[PDB]
């Protein structure tokens, strides 16, 4: 369709030295088919310069068939080296390209907005890539490897032989390929009916097999042990008899294949041979016409899996490029500008409604000011959607109505990656890569050297932890590697805090783990880093006890700001420490 | 090794149509070979018939050369055809032999006992026999399909070669033979260290992608889009620069061997051609000797994968062997006789020491005695080794030291198969097949007809709730089916056990779901499926409340029998029912 062009016009074409390896591998397809046909012209070049007088004007072999013969090898040699380094050559295309592809691909993935994350089931995105970039591999590797060189083949030895014999062994020719082609595709379409009952019935068979180990005791409880043999006897019959079927269609397709390319070298056989008792041919005319038409039986090996592949492999490049037309629905606005970074940090809310799925919202007309470089705390009950203030205002959902103020601008006209700076996060549950502790500590500024690392673990009084883990700080942590508690994460999202320094910070539910010691030490640690260096803090927990020393706080009662205050004042509410 | 004649001179070789199968398959290998190496006789024939003077002698094709067209046609089509034809009763004869082998195998393996099939990981013994039996289909398969014809094609083709041209011919074909096979079998050994180096970079690449697409919100709140995007790009250049030697290795093997081949056909050119103007040979020789050599070429395509994958068969057939050869460690008595079924069923112990793993003992000298026709129960606490009385008076162990009577006999001397149709059995864990709840009724006698399963499903009170499911009595029950609480399970044991109909019966912990009312309901109706039938009942259970009613209590504490009674004279002991 149009995805063939959207690949092959734009990825392989981009460079001087890609688009050199390119020509390169053009040339080696069409010189090593020029040496394939030129095979049998060295052949019969051989038998009809050996078919002379031998007692009377035959000398010697190296003075009348010895070039030829030289000839004969160095073409096979070159005929079979020309499709290797093509082969090479352009597996090297490919593979850039590819490449290209799923790098721009996963680029775009990454630059699009949160819902769409949210929205897709997650690691079916790398399965995307994967299979689109198989299917791109499968469609550039059978259409260079196969399928063009089979097809000029074929029309260089119909031309051949329309050339030097005449138009009806050309008409043989194509009428071969042809007939080849639609038994190979259609009884291949037909075999795969017996491959996949094959395969069911063996998958049955060995089901009855652990069906009956795994229930062993209750098989000699009741002595049916024989009654078992028997089940698995005919679980097995039912395979072999789909296995006869499997064996039985594959020498069906290769006694076909064969059967209708023999009947064509042996008319081709007899053309030629009526050619020769009319003088027009000659002896070597027939192993010329004989090898030609076999040499174009030796590559069609690719024919059995090409028609469904090339289906499925399309259909994956139309998933991955389908990927790449999704668009943001977060739009930065033109001729932004990066600002308010050097004012007195305030974030102003005014009369904003936010809903997942619009229909009902979850801030209703809320607005609240947050004083600039002062320690804010907002907090509620467990789903009052204090957790979505960091969406909002981090700008990876968008308000339906209303505007944002940060040192009084919109935060839709602020160029997008200069917030995303200014911003910065502590999550609730803080995701660790699979990879070193180093590394998920320099993820808050990748561009920081090792010492920086070393005091924002100081700060955040991790490096006796680290230190008494076994490989030091280059310990593998994550999913795969050394599991860790909670608050250890936690501490971990703070030291990437400190190494990003922004200016405005963010606590969502930073101390939600279990032991509330040690989500009071959390609390305590960030109570000295936001201290004494102007750190516009906000907070959100469900806890108003482990935030009840803050500067200002604020609640949210079902998405509207109710009251402010302080402590005691704001202690009134229910959801008291009394129960702990 | 001695593992080839274990298989091949057993199974292969069993009845007559499976002889005459086996022969029919070497016939038919040996014809296609002949007439393999009667295609080139023929179409030098072709050539030489037709190297005639044609302006004087030659008259017309089909009666100058058309009898040696059609047989270079017809041994053409016959040559593949044969191997086509042998494939198929090869494979016919392999897949009976595998499903005999297979049938064997798990027949011995439901043979052993109890501490076998304990002392291995379930499941794995099902691999055992899946790959024990691809092992056996691959060594015959490669061994019929591939190598036996292949060796008798090198032999076939130095001979003629040898008779007709000179031993020169025949060293010259069968060092192009070591030459190639080597060649292949060392690169092809080469080439598994980039096939598995390009997968492990593969696999690196997606799991970066996959680890990066995972922490999305990660990458977003510290701005790291550009560094992913990044390390998955280092990814794929990694990936690629592997995918380049793997595919410059297939490029160096593929024309390493057609070099090899094709210097071979060209010597053995230069060498017809110093024959024929010597006037030994003719110019069709030339082809006889091309045409043999390359069809020698043609079916050598098995010679990558063959060398790894017979030694991996040949270990899965040495396990599958291994497995063949376990033996059972209970010994059914020589000359054993089927007793005491119509007496009345007393069970005796007497002095029996029982232990997994004998240093530690479970029961330590114990001596009870089961009266004839009564119900007795045996209560202790929970890990006293009460469930190990089914296991030890089942049979499928054995007591160390000691004997155990059934009314006044040794059962290590009554013959195995009478004494487990005597026992009937309610394990602790009812386990369910995959299949319908009419087989897992209908599993107590196998024999039983239908409305034997209807008065057995009536019998426990479960006929209501089979009609109550969707499909009737016809549900997918079990792992994979209609998912049921333990007690509909138990009943369905209990079911069972009125189809079996044995004259002693167990009720080991039977009673052990949640649901007190459900278990009271389960022992009511066992109450009147033991009573009035002279039904010898023994019952387990670590709550003797629900078992309180038994005509007689033993008590086991510690391994030794210390009183009898009745309930409340044997409930002053401890675990009362005084906090339920």
């Amino acid at each position: 369709a149009i995805i063939k062009q959207m690949s092959r016009y734009l990825w392989p074409k981009d460079s001087w030295s890609d688009k050199a390896r390119v020509l390169l591998a053009l040339s080696l397809l069409v010189g090593g088919k020029v040496l394939n046909v030129h095979v049998p012209f060295y052949f019969r070049e051989i038998i009809d310069r050996l078919n002379i007088d031998v007692a009377a004007v035959g000398g010697t072999v190296s003075a009348v068939a010895g070039a030829v013969i030289f000839a004969y090898g160095a073409s096979r040699i070159g005929a079979v080296v020309s499709q290797e380094l093509r082969n090479a050559v352009f597996s090297s295309v490919a593979q850039k390209a590819i490449r290209r592809v799923a790098t721009q691909t996963f680029g775009h993935l990454l630059n699009l907005d949160l819902s769409f994350h949210l929205s897709k089931q997650t690691g079916g995105l790398t399965r995307a890539i994967d299979r689109g970039t198989k299917g791109i591999s499968y469609l550039l590797t059978s259409m260079v490897f196969h399928i063009v060189p089979t097809a000029l083949e074929i029309g260089m030895v119909c031309g051949i032989l329309t050339y030097q014999f005449g138009w009806e062994f050309a008409a043989i020719t194509a009428a071969t390929m042809a007939a080849y082609t639609a038994f190979t595709i259609t009884t291949t379409a037909w075999r795969t009916k017996f491959r996949r009952q094959a395969n069911a019935a063996d998958n049955a068979a060995s089901t009855v097999a652990v069906d009956s180990l795994i229930n062993y005791e209750a098989v000699k409880y009741f002595n049916n042990e024989a009654y078992e043999i028997a089940r698995y006897d005919k679980a097995l019959q039912a395979y072999e008899r789909s296995s006869i079927k499997v064996a039985t269609s594959l020498a069906f397709l290769n006694s076909g294949q064969n059967i209708i390319f023999s009947s064509a070298l042996t008319l081709m056989m007899w053309l030629g041979a009526r050619g020769v008792l009319a003088g027009d041919l000659s002896v070597g005319d027939l192993v010329l016409i004989n090898q030609l038409v076999f040499q174009l039986s030796v590559p069609l090996n690719f024919l059995g899996s090409v028609y469904r592949e090339l289906r499925q492999s399309l259909l994956d490049m139309e998933t991955l490029f389908d990927l790449q037309k999704v668009n943001v629905t977060i739009r930065e606005a033109p001729n932004a500008k990066p600002l308010a970074l050097p004012k007195g940090g305030e974030i102003r809310f005014e009369n904003v409604t936010f809903g997942y799925y619009p229909d009902r919202p979850i801030l209703r007309n809320l607005s609240l000011t947050i004083p600039a470089g002062k320690k804010v705390a907002v907090v509620g009950p467990s789903g009052c959607g204090k957790s979505t203030l960091l969406r909002l205002l981090f700008r990876s959902y968008d308000p339906q109505q209303g505007k944002i103020f940060i040192d009084d601008q919109d935060i839709k006209s602020v160029t997008l990656e200069s917030l995303r700076k200014s911003i910065g996060v502590v999550p609730q549950d803080t995701p660790l890569f699979n990879d070193t502790v180093e590394l998920n500590i320099r993820y808050g500024n990748v561009n920081a050297t090792q010492e920086q690392v070393i005091a924002a673990a100081q700060k955040a009084h991790i490096h006796e932890k680290i230190i008494s883990w076994p490989h030091g700080y280059q310990t593998r942590v994550g999913e795969r590697g050394l599991m860790i508690s909670g608050g250890e994460k936690q501490r971990l999202a703070v030291s990437r805090l400190i190494l990003k320094d922004p200016p405005l910070l963010f606590f969502d539910e930073a101390t939600s783990a279990l032991d509330t010691h040690t989500e009071q030490a959390l609390m305590a640690n960030i109570n000295e880093v936001v201290k004494e260096k102007k750190r516009t803090a906000l907070f959100v927990a469900h806890r108003l006890r482990t935030i009840y020393d803050a500067d200002l706080i604020i609640v949210l009662k079902e998405g509207v700001v109710v009251e402010q205050g302080s402590h005691r004042e704001l202690m009134e509410r229910d959801g008291v420490y009394a129960e702990l």
